[PDB]
DNA sequence: TGCACAGGATGTATATATCTGACACGTGCCTGGAGACTAGGGAGTAATCCCCTTGGCGGTTAAAACGCGGGGGACAGCGCGTACGTGCGTTTAAGCGGTGCTAGAGCTGTCTACGACCAATTGAGCGGCCTCGGCACCGGGATTCTCCAGGGCG
């Protein structure tokens, strides 16, 4: 269920990781480039889905 | 001579007998009130089936919702003048009293077409069905149609 995920993106943010979030609620556009940005070296420890 | 008075000669509200109009009461013939027989139309039930719901997750889209620029159109202010508002005298014609009529309005027998009421047939009209040619939607392309920037012109 996405209710999870709203509570989910609070607890990240509240100990501060670098997360991206995908799921029905976003676009075409920010899909394919939060898809490559978690693909290639950064940051991010946990990616959303 | 100038003056007050006693009585007639006219008004005038005042009180009395008199003329319509409408309320009030006493009838009798077309109405209602009521009694009995028929019966089909209304109250009641047994399946039924059939479309209409129950409850809520997500994913995505098209429609709803918000936000700002400003352009033009609603809208306040104000002067003008002629178009009705207001006030006179002069006229044509309706109101109304009264009249001689009639021709059409209005209540009543005859019968006679002629439509109300009831068996017998059926065929034209209604439930069921299954197709295809007209219809729905959109591309291609030409056509028009409005929006904006000079500039030649004030």
């Amino acid at each position: 269920m996405t209710k999870v995920l709203d509570v989910l993106e609070q607890f990240l943010n509240y100990h501060g990781y670098l997360y991206m979030r995908l799921d029905g609620a976003t676009k075409i556009e920010d899909r394919q480039i939060l898809t490559e940005r978690f693909n290639t070296d950064s940051r991010i420890t946990v990616f959303i889905l």
